[PDB]
């Protein structure tokens, strides 16, 4: 029933690069996704209080939304461009998981994994 803590977005023991892949991450992939009309669901962790989910958590072990992403991003939390793609495919994964297939936010899941899909295509070659 209750809300779990959020996932981290900061850890200084945590080693941390800035690189041309993970810039793109955020200006390119994020960017996209977080402007789109289906973000919104996506925006900030899952509140299981607020939406009625009290199982929510119950299933989901490995929560992610663009939110963190998005923290990690700014704050750079990451080492390399797979950790966040890693955080991406989660997000998702947790979305067709946790849902019935056709509902509304699993098609709003498939249209930010598509977008996210292209961008990922062209991920530019580390510099
Ligand atoms: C990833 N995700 C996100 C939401 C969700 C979370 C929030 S909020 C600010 O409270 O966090 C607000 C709206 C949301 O859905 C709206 C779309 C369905 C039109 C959700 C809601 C119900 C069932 C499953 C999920 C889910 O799997």
């Amino acid at each position: 029933s209750m809300n779990p803590p959020p996932p981290e977005t900061s850890n200084p023991n945590k080693p941390k690069r800035q690189t041309n892949q993970l810039q793109y991450l955020l200006r390119v992939v994020l960017k996209t996704l977080w402007k789109h009309q289906f973000a919104w669901p996506f925006q900030q962790p899952v509140d299981a209080v607020k939406l009625n989910l009290p199982d929510y958590y119950k299933i989901i072990k490995t929560p992610m939304d663009m939110g963190t992403i998005k923290k990690r991003l700014e704050n750079n939390y990451y080492w390399n461009a797979q950790e966040c793609i890693q955080d991406f495919n989660t997000m998702f994964t947790n979305c067709y998981i946790y849902n019935k297939p056709g509902d509304d936010i699993v098609l709003m899941a498939e249209a930010l994994e598509k977008l996210f899909l292209q961008k990922i295509n062209e991920l530019p070659t580390e510099e």
